[PDB]
């Protein structure tokens, strides 16, 4: 599952793999530091922080360990179907989330 | 923060993804690392034992490093070793387990 | 097992030698390539960063690609891009650094 | 454009540049797979494997990074003064050497 993205518990991109660069069009340096919400169209884009926040409060997963086909958005605005799997992991008493993204095109 | 040296293995210890920073630290490119057992990145005897670490974790769900991390010793392609902090997370994709390893070089 | 596409640059990224298999792959004759910056064989953002990559190496002696290797994107004369594996070595001749890059087309 | 030859850790020619063809007379096809010692007169020709082996053993260079004027031998039997510079390269976990050959004639 080629394109990999790691975010912190606020949605901020920490790692952005070479497959993610080719899929999403953002260079790794550009993507790191940006909110992962840049990688999706509305309505998900404006809602994404809520999804993270809701998970952190509730611990109730919806995509983590479940996976879902969703719409992603390339740097150039174009949208594409993709499968999303997500994992969690802790470092320093903070969570980080790893996403694997499959371009269904 | 989280290290940028990241390694993804499947539930058989086979490297699936090997980040640029991991390439640099271990001295393998992803081209050569993908498909090899992650045990190539460590000295003996951990190397000979590592498949059992993974396999027994899968049957017991008793983690040792997962979620807490540990200072271990890594081995580069050229056989040189280094102290490293290892962080491991677990995930599921397509109903299969994968583990995400983050490595910080302590040289 | 070493690629037959081989490029040699000086310590300022300027192409010194361009093997026949580099010519095929990148679409430049050795005659046009020599004297140009190696950055012509790559897309942005690496292209406008490449001099800095070379100079950072000359400063730190800590390689990113030398002795490790990397999959990157190369760019042909015609503007089309391709996946490639890059290996790089360092040598010295007449007291100046030169870099020998070997390119494997991953298409 | 100077002549360029790549050999492996046992002195076997892996690449032989157009200028090396023009200079030494051997086509790249003919040169690849032969020992680099084909390109020199005696006694270097007989001793050359031992030069490579000592370098691999000791790491004490004599020409690598140093350069020397030596004599080179053409496919057609004739010899010629030449300057030699040698680099080391690792690819796929194994040593290669790159040689640059300046014809002094
Ligand atoms: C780029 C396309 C993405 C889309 C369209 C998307 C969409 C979604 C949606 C709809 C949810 C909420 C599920 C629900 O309430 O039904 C969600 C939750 C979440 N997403 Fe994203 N996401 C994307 C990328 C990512 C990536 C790449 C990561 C990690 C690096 C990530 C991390 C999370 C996390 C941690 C949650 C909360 C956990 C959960 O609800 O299971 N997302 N995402
Ligand atoms: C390269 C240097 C590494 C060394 C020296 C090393 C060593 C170890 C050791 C000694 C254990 C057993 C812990 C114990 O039983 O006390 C362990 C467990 C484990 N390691 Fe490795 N490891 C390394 C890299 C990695 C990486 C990069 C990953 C994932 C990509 C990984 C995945 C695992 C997993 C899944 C377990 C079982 C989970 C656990 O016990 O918490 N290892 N490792
Ligand atoms: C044509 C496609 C190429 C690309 C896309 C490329 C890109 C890069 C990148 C990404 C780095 C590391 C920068 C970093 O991670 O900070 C690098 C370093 C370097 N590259 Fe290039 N390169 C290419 C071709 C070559 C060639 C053919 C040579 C030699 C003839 C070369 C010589 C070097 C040197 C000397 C370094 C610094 C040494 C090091 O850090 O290991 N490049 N290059
Ligand atoms: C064609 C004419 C050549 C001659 C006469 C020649 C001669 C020599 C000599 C005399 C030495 C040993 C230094 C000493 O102990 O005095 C040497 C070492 C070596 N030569 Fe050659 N060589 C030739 C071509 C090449 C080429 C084209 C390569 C690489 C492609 C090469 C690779 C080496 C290597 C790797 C060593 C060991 C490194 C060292 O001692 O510095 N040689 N060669
Ligand atoms: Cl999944
Ligand atoms: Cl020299
Ligand atoms: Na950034």
């Amino acid at each position: 599952p080629d394109a990999m993205i790691v975010i912190d518990g606020h949605g901020i991109i920490q790692l952005f793999s070479t497959a993610a660069e080719r899929l999403f069009g953002w260079s790794e340096l550009e993507a790191i530091g940006q909110n992962v919400n840049i990688l999706m169209p509305e309505p998900d884009r404006s809602r994404h922080d809520s999804y993270i926040s809701r998970y952190r409060t509730t611990s109730d997963p919806h995509i983590i360990g479940i996976g879902r086909i969703v719409t992603g958005k390339r740097r150039d605005g174009t949208t594409f179907p993709m499968h999303l799997s997500i994992g969690e992991m802790q470092s320093g008493g903070e969570p980080y989330f790893t996403g694997f993204v499959r371009d269904l095109t």
